């Protein structure tokens, strides 16, 4: 009903931060907030801006994406599940993978210049000094574009990057106060 | 040698080398010598040549931070105690380590105009770092990183560490280090 549920999905997910019974929590709170209806980029917009304070339009569409793995334009319960443990209690490892697919805004598997432009510009003139920045203190290639490989592995070597891109994460006040409602930690 | 490395493993407050790597640590210390006592230079070098360090800064503040009594001199005590927190701290005595570091003028702040120089080392982006730092990091809201917000920053986000520069060694380095003078 919804323990038969989480028992389903803590079964198939590829969720790897939550308890089944936190997962029961999460399907519960999915249901009160929709009640039938499918979670669609609207409501996930919402509850994107009302409960971690996102403010901008590019940002929010973004992250929508990142969570809407299939791309049928819904969140379905799995998608909830599996994006909320990357975006509440993520790896390092994870969070990366995840900021990079919010970031290559083509899916050619890079971040360009235009696209670290418009994506720092609204995750936060610094912004065009900042995407010099990360280019230069990255890739072994200097082609001005970063493969997944020089995003991932050269951040772990310059910390306040990883925080100017991940704006696309919720701050921790946000994630708290959530846990906490909707969790209970 | 060997009594030396008594005397050493007993009077210093190294917490991660047996008293066998302390030694291995005094011959290694011999063989670096290039005068008597181990000075800014040959400092350098080590940083350098072993643990892959090229910003003459950060190398200032780590020689300084290894060289607790101020004498501008690595004793074997210093090398030793610098070491076991560099090579195998744990993250409480490398937060404690790298606060030391990035506090350039010792006032136990991590002031905005320290930050600056440090990520420094292209004005309006970095001006946007130090912001972001303090956005995450400033808890007290003063405008400057007392060491109690510094470490509940790392606590939460651990590649905060070294947020301001790299002042510590990168794996590769370490174990590469660990083979060659202590043994793997
Ligand atoms: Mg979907
Ligand atoms: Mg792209
Ligand atoms: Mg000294
Ligand atoms: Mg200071
Ligand atoms: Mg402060």
């Amino acid at each position: 009903k919804n323990q038969k549920l989480a028992e389903e999905l803590y079964k198939t997910s590829c969720q790897k931060h939550f308890t089944k019974t936190e997962v029961e929590s999460l399907i519960i709170c999915y249901k009160n907030l929709l009640e039938g209806l499918k979670m669609d980029r609207n409501l996930f917009r919402d509850i994107l801006h009302q409960k971690f304070n996102m403010t901008e339009d590019l940002l929010m569409d973004r992250v929508f994406r990142a969570f809407d793995k299939d791309s049928d334009s819904y969140i379905s319960l799995t998608e909830w599940v599996e994006g909320l443990s990357v975006f509440l209690r993520g790896t390092l490892d994870e969070k990366m993978e995840y900021t990079f697919t919010v970031f290559d805004l083509n899916g050619d598997g890079y971040i360009s210049r235009e696209e670290m432009f418009q994506m720092l510009k609204t995750c936060l003139e610094g912004i065009k000094d900042l995407v010099e920045i990360a280019l230069k203190k990255m890739d072994h290639d200097h082609d001005s574009r970063l493969s997944k490989k020089d995003f991932k592995d050269a951040v772990l070597i310059e910390p306040l990057l990883l925080e100017a891109f991940g704006k696309c994460l919720p701050d921790e006040k946000s994630s708290e106060i959530f846990e906490y409602h909707v969790l209970g930690v």
